[PDB]
């Protein structure tokens, strides 16, 4: 059923995340990618429609499902004795926003702003379906270097999003906000927004903003590269300490920073052709 529908092809990465190979779907040859999860190794399960112990990746990815292409599309899942196993949409030629950026430093003004407006996009569509990504990063952006499309992909961390409190948190670290550090407990768009200053830091930086809890505690930001005072203003903004001082996603993307973005294909003439 698996096996003989997909061709699995290179191991792409491993980690907390699971492994994720390359893969060709057998019946038209569409790119994908193939995702085993070891059960032992999962976070948080949820049930489906129709009442399916899976894991929350699947209920997330399944809520986020329609022609919009900034999230990852799962195309099917499976079960296995000890483990699940996801079929996700792959982009041809891709490469992570991480790898992006670690081979091309920090990223012009106007590159950021067409890949961070995207992500807030993608973030956006998430939490309008209901789910919170909770592990926005550089290495969770695929882009698609043909279309200057961004996707984001690996809801492993993800939650159902909610009004109250979060005080369960397995994303990563050095994105994660200060009350979550000092306290265990955030809540989602606010924690979100504090995730997105890291990642707009990283582009327009090359490297992320803290490593160490006092330094994401102190909050104190330092351009290590010329960013434009209109973006350092955003950057600010997104990582106010208070998560009430925090701009909400429609103040983000009215900031004069976020002005006039390229639409993805100008981004991929311009920037990656
Ligand atoms: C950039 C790559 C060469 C693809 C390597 N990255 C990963 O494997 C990260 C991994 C993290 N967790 C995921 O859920 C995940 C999905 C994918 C993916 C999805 C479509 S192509 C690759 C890749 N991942």
């Amino acid at each position: 059923p698996l096996e003989s529908q997909y061709q699995v092809g290179p191991l792409l990465g491993s980690g907390g995340f699971g492994s994720v190979y390359s893969g060709i779907r057998v019946s038209d040859n569409l790119p994908v990618a193939i995702k085993h999860v070891e059960k032992d190794r999962i976070s948080d399960w949820g049930e489906l429609p129709n009442g399916t112990r899976v894991p929350m990746e699947v209920v997330l990815l399944k809520k986020v499902s329609s022609g919009f292409s900034g999230v990852i599309r799962l195309l099917d899942w499976f079960e296995r004795p000890d483990s699940f196993v996801l079929i996700l949409e792959r982009p041809e030629p891709v490469q992570d926003l991480f790898d992006f950026i670690t081979e091309r430093g920090a990223l012009q003004e106007e590159l950021a702003r067409s890949f961070f407006w995207q992500v807030l996009e993608a973030v956006r569509h998430c939490h309008n379906c209901g789910v919170l990504h909770r592990d926005i990063k550089d290495e969770n952006i695929l882009i698609d270097l043909n279309r200057g499309e961004l996707k984001l992909i690996d809801f492993g961390s993800g939650a159902l999003l909610k009004d109250t409190v979060y005080t369960d948190f397995d994303g990563t670290r050095v994105y994660s906000p200060p009350e979550w550090i000092r306290y265990h407990r955030y809540h989602g768009r606010s924690a979100a927004v504090w995730s997105l200053g890291i990642l707009l830091y990283d582009m327009v930086c090359g490297d992320i903003p803290f490593e160490h809890d006092e330094e994401i505690i102190r909050g104190q930001v330092f351009f290590r590269q010329r960013v434009s005072s209109e973006c350092q203003h955003l950057i600010r903004w997104c990582l106010a300490l208070r998560p009430s001082d925090r701009p909400t996603f429609e103040e983000i993307q009215n900031h004069p920073w976020m002005q006039d973005v390229l639409l993805p294909q100008e981004t991929a003439e311009i920037h990656l052709h």
